[PDB]
């Protein structure tokens, strides 16, 4: 990895369009205007890409090479970057103060702030942006599996006593439709900071690697079957599949893709009269879970919740809601996301079925169909020195308020009834608000504050 | 990096459910019935993740302490992977063969398969399914990529009589906007397939590293500001920011950000009139490129076009389109992608403005604001061998005809119309059709055939002429 090669283009060429005698850029970063956000995934980033020695003589002759070939042209900051080299050890002359991770705050608050310690270094503020910018994916991943909990946490409570398994109800279908193996761990680690259950094993060793946990492992699974190994039995022996899987995880949960060719015949039929004396044997540890995978979600849920009524004995919760028998649960993991899991939880419980019957597999919807817009994320200059006088910096397009940036030095601060606020133009300075809330995480290449991925969940909980 | 700890957990499970005595599982990849994908990207994968030994005995040590934690049991196949090791140096037995790289092929057909070449490996072809089928994401960048090619092309034709400069037509603002710095490099590459302009550097190294071009580099750029560049000079003085950056970059092409106060302001007094004598002094090879960032996409487009009109010389073209003169150029790099691109090319033909005045940027809606789910990218095993006996396996849920999933031993064709078509059960072993168009990539840890970046390119070319 190169730093150098690791910015939008024509951020290289910037160090020539700042105001001349420029020696200090601050910048920061919100998520501009889901009212509350999770800030989480800034100390991956700090660690993996910023820390240390990241420059060398061999990555400047590299980016110059690149950049005039794809440039056509010599714009490349080459004295910039051998002056830190020189003078710093190739460590960047960064600041950078944020939120403790995990933290929950509402949109238009300053998250983190970065600034130049060097003032030769005046360029180096924005050259970072692009990589710290990145924040926005853990963030939102974070916030999106957050704000699902509460739905979950709000129909489980309603339907049943109580909060138990909650951290279990929704599961990472994710690894496959992410755009890539980085992604993956970040986007599962980041949904690890509200649940405990993922299938996106490269969560695990990022978690290991930058968080850290108490626990040997921050998520679980249990043995499930996928399409293939319930069709390499052949068509017309589903019940065979079915009757060998269950068997080899008789001891531990297993779920079992049950929709190969009719979800319904499966339910009714195979789970509910050929292969019943197996499933009414489980212990309470080791429920079968029936898996659809395709129809509409919600119908294809009540309709499979009805024919497991029928075939197996239902119980009545102190609630008033059906429950199955504990040896046996479903998962819906086709087509869920925020929306849909809404829809879902509901469509049961005006059915009068407890969520503790079900569980959630979410893939793309938990990890790739996610955008920087959707929580505005954006980092933008708000400070700068320019012949030892420092401005107040803002943007403030004409068509659309919503863009119009921070101006001056920000802090966060509590307000008189313990909620939050950014105070700006240096404001912060008065001690009408008592102290800022943000601390400095790292300094002049080094990592100086960090926080243990059971901190980050010990931060993200719910009220409830 | 550890393959044995980069599929789906319940993976890790599947060797003890597939029926005893299985010696074979083929599986194949779609993008089940955006008419038509390129497909690109496979050859990344091939390299970065299932090439050499990818198992030693520290990495099924480590695989094997993951799971017993994980899954609070010991299902893990530590003797399936230590067999690997020892019999093949950690290489893996699997044959891949797939359609060639940049082969733009309409959906609901075979486009690469896997199977394992050793029958004791049988539990290996879908354990790299989740590797594998993360080649939606370059595959689905490419097409959409294209598809926005061929509205730019469409257009640029129409109102101006030739494609000139279409390569560099919708340029990838991206980088910021991605979820990381690998999926930056892939995205940027896919998108490069088609076009020539790009801010995402990543893209450049995982090109020449994977692929390789035969000119230095596989894309450019030009300066261009920023709203920290313009606004850290003050509220007061935007101008001294635009003189100062235009006068810095005289001799290329420079694009400047020009909405971080008043877009039509900007353009009407302070380019249009204020430093209007530094702007049409400027060579046809380094124009200023306007750019706005913000309100309505075709709204403001229409609105700069129009401010411009009235401040500078506009000719017509052959075509009866107006032009800018050519030191001056928009670029429309907010909101955009394949919509609102349509909206505003389509809004700028009926207004009577060429296309050669405007180019676009595209951040999110060309590298994130993508799925799986949008050219429905899929991993199906189609055959299995069980007691020496093969049988043609699928899936066919009562609910979904579109998740039924193809039989047997697949091949594609050529049709006798030069269209293509995926012959399932082995019927490719009649010599009805021509030859197979999947051709083995992979083969025991080593990858049998590369592409160039160049014969990419060549492959997704567009038809218009
Ligand atoms: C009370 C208990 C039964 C409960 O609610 N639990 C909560 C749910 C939990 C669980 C259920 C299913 C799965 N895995 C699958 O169904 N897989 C993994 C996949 C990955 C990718 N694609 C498809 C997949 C199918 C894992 C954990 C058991 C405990
Ligand atoms: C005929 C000519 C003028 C033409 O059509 N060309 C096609 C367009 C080309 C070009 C125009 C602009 C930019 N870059 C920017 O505007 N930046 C890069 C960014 C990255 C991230 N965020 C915001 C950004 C703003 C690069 C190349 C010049 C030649």
């Amino acid at each position: 990895f190169n730093i150098l090669l690791a910015t939008d283009s024509y951020k290289v060429t910037h160090y020539k369009q700042y105001p001349p005698n420029t020696s200090k850029v601050y910048s920061y970063f919100e998520c501009r205007e889901y009212e509350e956000t999770v800030f989480y995934g800034l100390q991956y980033i700090l660690n993996k890409y910023l820390k240390g020695k990241v420059v060398t003589k061999e990555k400047i002759q590299e980016a110059k090479d690149v950049y005039k070939e794809h440039f056509q042209d010599d714009v490349f900051n080459e004295k910039g970057w051998n002056y830190i080299l020189e003078k710093y050890d190739g460590h960047l002359p960064i600041e950078i103060k944020a939120v403790p991770e995990g933290f929950v705050i509402p949109r238009g608050n300053v998250l983190f702030t970065v600034e130049n310690t060097d003032p030769e270094c005046y360029w180096l503020t924005n050259w970072i942006e692009t990589i710290l910018v990145q924040s926005w994916y853990p963030i939102t991943v974070a916030t999106n599996s957050r704000e699902q909990k509460k739905i979950l946490a709000k129909y489980l409570l309603e339907t049943s006593g109580n909060l138990d398994g909650l951290e279990y109800k929704l599961h990472d279908f994710g690894y496959r439709g992410v755009s890539s193996q980085e992604t993956a761990g970040i986007g599962a680690s980041a949904h690890l900071v509200n649940f405990k259950g993922t299938d996106t094993v490269a969560g695990l060793a990022l978690i290991k690697k930058y968080y850290g946990t108490k626990d040997p492992v921050p998520g679980y699974s249990v043995p499930a079957a996928e399409h293939s190994t319930i069709t390499a039995w052949g068509k017309d022996h589903e019940k065979d599949a079915f009757e060998h899987i269950v068997t080899q995880f008789s001891s531990v949960p297993v779920s079992v893709v049950s929709d190969s060719y009719d979800i319904y015949n499966a339910c009714e039929k195979i789970w509910g009269e050929d292969l019943r004396h197996l499933i009414v044997s489980r212990s309470t540890q080791a429920p079968l879970i029936i898996r659809p995978d395709s129809g509409n979600p919600l119908d294809t849920v009540l309709k499979v919740l009805e024919i497991l009524g029928k075939k197996f004995p239902v119980t009545e919760n102190s609630k008033g809601y059906k429950l199955l028998p504990p040896y046996l649960r479903v998962i819906q993991g086709d087509g869920v996301d925020i929306n849909t899991l809404q829809e879902i939880v509901e469509g049961m419980k005006q059915k009068m079925w407890s969520i503790e019957n079900i569980a959630f597999g979410s893939g793309g919807g938990l990890l790739q169909k996610l955008t920087r817009d959707l929580l505005n994320c954006s980092f933008k200059c708000s400070y700068v020195v320019t012949n030892g006088l420092g401005i107040n910096v803002f943007k403030d397009p004409v068509a659309d308020p919503n863009k119009r940036s921070k101006k001056g030095r920000l802090s966060l601060h509590r307000t008189p009834a313990g909620n939050f606020v950014t105070l700006e133009e240096g404001k912060g300075d008065l001690e009408e608000y008592g102290q800022d809330l943000l601390h400095t995480v790292f300094k002049n290449g080094k990592v100086t504050k960090s926080y243990s991925f059971d901190e980050i969940r010990k931060n993200a909980q719910l009220n409830i």
